[PDB]
């Protein structure tokens, strides 16, 4: 994977080049407000240590924040998200701690609501590959990444409150 950071729109201003995870990208570079991303699929954090809001991007250029629908330009830590291939397999459950009705999902869902009339999602499980999840329908709004794994709370995604819009299978 490859992606550049931009302290200033338009690919202008001091900048950054990243090929791995990073923890704290502050010793590189002070701001971020555009991006050209080469190669792979990242999950963009607003603070170290994978913290704060998350942005997914793909390869392509974005001349301002808002294409990765960011908040503002503050760009601290990254991961380059492992790209599964073949099935992707998550279950998502009405309650906490894997309690409620659950279904599974192995394919994108651009709404929840129109899927499953659900609109909050309190509990979910990752047994294959990484996804997006998003506040909004059609893959829009906040931004949470989802590894392989058991997340028994929504905080654990790091959302404040149990509102699922979309999910995307994070793939090239």
């Amino acid at each position: 994977g490859k992606i550049t950071f931009y302290e200033d729109r338009g690919f202008q201003g001091h900048c950054y080049e990243c090929s791995s995870d990073c923890p704290n990208l502050q010793p590189y570079f002070s701001r971020c407000n555009s991006i050209r991303v080469d190669s792979g699929c990242w999950m963009l954090y607003e603070r170290p240590n994978y913290q704060g809001h998350q942005y997914f991007l793909r390869r392509g250029d974005y001349p301002d924040y808002q294409q990765w629908m960011g908040f503002n330009d503050s760009i601290r830590s990254c991961r380059l998200i492992p790209q599964h291939t073949g099935t992707f397999r998550m279950r998502i459950y009405e309650r906490d701690d894997f309690r409620g009705q659950m279904s599974e999902i192995t394919d994108d869902c651009p709404s929840l609501q129109d899927r499953f009339h659900l609109t909050e999602v309190h509990s979910l499980n990752v047994l294959e590959g990484s996804w997006v999840l998003y506040e909004m329908p059609s893959y829009r709004g906040r931004q949470y990444l989802l590894r392989p794994g058991e997340y028994r709370r929504y905080l654990d995604w790091g959302a404040m409150n149990a509102k699922v819009g979309s999910l995307r299978r994070v793939m090239d």
